[PDB]
């Protein structure tokens, strides 16, 4: 990555090259792996990022179509941000393509130069925001669960069954206003009759922490 | 987090995100868990601190209760200190709102400005300590066991008694004045009859040492 | 803790709170813990060690008579350094009472200025002498065996009796006269009787050495 | 390796010697260790690029394949930049020949000398070029399975066959115009019936996403 | 510790107390557990020796016998150099006895004072000396078996027997010279009668390569 | 070792002196352990590379074998750089003899005063270099396998065949240019039937590329 002691190239440590390794293998494409991507790629270069994803020896299939979101990404950066087909000025910063970005056609000397330029060109930034959008798409392909199919067991206790439902909702990837709302209607329509009776006579307006203690 | 060599931004550890998943996967929300939720997250960053809670894959139901009291603690902070609604002063320190403090409407450059500004205005303690009154209500909710029930069996060593006694109550989360008056009341009442009969005729003013020495 | 490099804070690692979490784990309340307590919180500000002893989950009526060991230094130190009521001199150091040393009154930014002032308020030395005072209170509290009944069997190498002899005194906590002292007596008095026929012989002055070698 | 604080000369860690030599013991000549073993290279000197392939013990016909490389590259090396045959100028830089780059007839001070020239003459990374492409031979050679046999079961997840796919295509080094390509011929016609009906349905241009939602 | 960057205290390493607890635990008085001891204790001052000998849980038989070694050594360092009984120069260095070298009646600053004096009266290493001597007694007490019972079986490789031979040595600690003497002498009479014959024919003045090499 | 930040001494670290140990137990003398034992003791004193073999619990006869190579060693040093016998000049550095460079009569400071002098005598490369070459003598002397008893398998994959063969060759220590030449020889003499008509087919100056994929 890129650090401070002035903003200088470290390389990517054992310790990090195999904490992504050993998270891939445990938890594959459950949602939590895509956080602990992003914070594993801190101050990472694209080149860094391709050694990540590089690394993996699994998940072929989720990495093709990650390298489908990258061109398409890519290809809107080029659509933006074009650059002038001339021959570069001595010595001078050229400008990034999407595939400088994604680290194909870029030096780490040339990823360097970008993201320690004042102010800052932040390809390493630019690009894990591609993969993460990637990392997403994939999340939820493999998801394996409709929300629909989220229903409390007669003998499950109403905590095992939130934490079932809001798994599934993260890896289907509801938005924040889509995860607080299905609080007041299929959470409660998911319920087990005894459950849904103590919920509904709560009323609306209720709490998850206040539907959680009323369900004992 | 932020750390000194001056006040510099640091990349959360490899050795600090697994410590945290750990912690959380071995212990869930026993009340130790806070504590070193805390000090996993010294120096952190509201992102660093999104960071560890995101790394989480179960617990989805506390999470969920979580982000409900962030909100909460958001609205307060908002209800305290308004921010004035017109565009910023050019290159100046904009004021945080609720969802700032959060991450969720802040930069990690605005987070940092905020840290180190000086006087620092204190976005990372200022998030600790909402996350932190939220993991307690947790705490709370998933203690499973009423102090009530917590009786010395016939053959059960004062020491693993009291042990059991003083865990539960750390997770019903009884403030100190109630963990050392619980000492001369119900700690007693909940013992054993032959132990109950020598702890009464110790007297009152017993230490917890001369109760435990007393009852063998 | 507090370290060089002049002297500033530094967040306790997640090496330091994870081998702390381990002794614990594995060894309870024997007695090599509390000097592996004492290593482990070099440089300690009061903050880290309320964070080491925090972090435990078990043990809970040990932190509970820990806590009456550490009411009772306080007085002491309140009834030794009594602080003047008044508001404090505008940006001042304040005076430490028992309290602000146990770390439930001050906070790290009052605990960094003691420790760092010139000469050091060393809260973080005081504060781990009332610590292990109180540690040690619990070691000979959970120490199972009288030195009494540790006795050499008929068939019992004199070595690993004389192994299990010192373990239990250091548990019991005979000060360093009473060891080199119990080495003519009691040592001797509870060897069998083929051992002890041979270190009757010796006559006194023998070394540990000399009786060990003496015993096959 | 060679790192910054200006450019100085680092023993490779006992954390990198030992990741190289578990990943060569857990995964052979897998692909995904070519990049691994780049990443754990980074900075690397040839003496260091020659310990990690020295410190192996298994793969003596890999290791022996890969010296044939390194010598055809040595060759076309001198062949392309052959050195003057006169004695060295006193203290003066010495060009590198093929066998001073792959370190056989080089010092570390010579090597530290070409690394840390202005500008460098990088024969850390020209060897490390020379050394991952016969390792990508090697893998290919060690791929186990043609393509053509990798055709998706009855009862085999579109997702599986997908993911058995990419990665034969991986170890057996198709580029990626022949992986975007494949894509629309080859993961169709080694569908299963079901599948390929379902595939042919959609018609040509389908993203590889849309192909995989599509069969389930 | 005390280290470099001018000489400084820093903490014994997690680390450090781990490494040193564990040998113990996996190989007791095991003559390599010394120097191991030696390299684990670089630049530690006393207070570090105290610690990591009072770590270890068990062989408290050993640690007496230490103690004893330990004040022996105190006593012949205060028969070599007596200090003046007077009360010290206001803020001068005091001069260390036995008991301060031992870090029994010496404060961690005034064995930072005496170490980082210039030049250094260096307590850290006098004390390793008595501590390593002492050791090396307890070495010799738990060495098992006697030389004279090593004698290859009549099935047993020549290289095991050598090496049961040379461990042996090891443990009773025969210098050097008796390592290198006892070659030409009881490695041959301890031999079995076939390589004994072997060895015979050699003649004297046979390397142990040779000896190795010639039974088989 | 001796490291930069200029040429300072530090501590061997405990990951150092676990790896050598855990290496040799794993390992004991196959090849790859050299290389190994090379990289773990980059920098190191005479002091250091003592340290590591005396960490070594078990191959007492390889040891007793390694000190012969190395007075052998100091001989020949002695013999070509002999030491003026009067006594040195006050605060000078005197020349090492071989006892000094294997740091059986040298200090630590005297150690770092060579390896630090301008320019270095590099008494840790020196004494490495004698330790190596013992040590190759070893992993010869344990080399349990003639190349001439290493012949394919009627069903044995020639590449599990090279693979023997290649091992073999490496503990014989036969050199590179009998590698490369045992390529049209030995190792097609000890081909199983089938592959020796391929491999003779071939015709000469086949690589080993070349033979294997010819060999299925
Ligand atoms: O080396 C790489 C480069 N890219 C970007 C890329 C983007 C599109 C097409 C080819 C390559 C990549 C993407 C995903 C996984 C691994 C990698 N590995
Ligand atoms: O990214 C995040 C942001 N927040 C704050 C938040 C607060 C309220 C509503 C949404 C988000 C959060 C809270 C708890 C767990 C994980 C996260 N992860
Ligand atoms: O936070 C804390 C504070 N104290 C000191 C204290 C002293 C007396 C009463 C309450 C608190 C403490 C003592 C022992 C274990 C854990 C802790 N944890
Ligand atoms: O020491 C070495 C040198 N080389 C380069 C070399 C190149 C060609 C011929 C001999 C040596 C090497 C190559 C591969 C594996 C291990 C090593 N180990
Ligand atoms: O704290 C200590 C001090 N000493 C020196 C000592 C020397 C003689 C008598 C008492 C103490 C010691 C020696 C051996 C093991 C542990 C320790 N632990
Ligand atoms: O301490 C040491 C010194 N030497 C050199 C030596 C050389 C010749 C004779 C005695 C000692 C050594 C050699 C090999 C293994 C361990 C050690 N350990």
């Amino acid at each position: 990555p890129i650090v401070q002691n002035q903003m200088v190239h470290q390389c990517i440590s054992p310790r990090t090259l195999n904490a992504w390794v050993k998270v891939v293998e445990e938890k594959a494409f459950s949602p939590e792996v895509i956080p602990m991507f992003s914070a594993l790629s801190c101050g990472a270069t694209p080149q860094d990022l391709n050694t990540m994803l590089n690394t993996v020896g699994g998940h072929q299939a989720a990495m093709q179509m990650l390298k489908e979101t990258i061109n398409e990404e890519a290809a809107e950066w080029d659509r933006l941000h074009p650059v002038h087909a001339g021959p570069i000025a001595p010595g001078q910063m050229r400008e990034p393509r999407g595939s400088d970005i994604a680290g194909t056609t870029s030096t780490l000397q040339e990823q360097i130069g970008w993201m320690t330029h004042n102010p800052p060109i932040p390809v390493g930034e630019i690009y894990k925001r591609w993969i993460i959008l990637g990392l997403n798409k994939i999340v939820r392909m493999y998801s394996p669960t409709s929300i629909l199919d989220i229903r409390q067991g007669p003998k499950e206790p109403f905590r095992d069954y939130v934490d079932r439902f809001y798994k599934t909702l993260r890896a289907e990837q509801a938005s924040q206003e889509v995860k607080n709302a299905a609080t007041e209607t299929l959470l409660v329509q998911n319920a087990n009759p005894d459950c849904k009776t103590i919920l509904k006579a709560l009323g609306p307006g209720a709490t998850l922490e206040e539907m959680m203690t009323a369900c004992q």
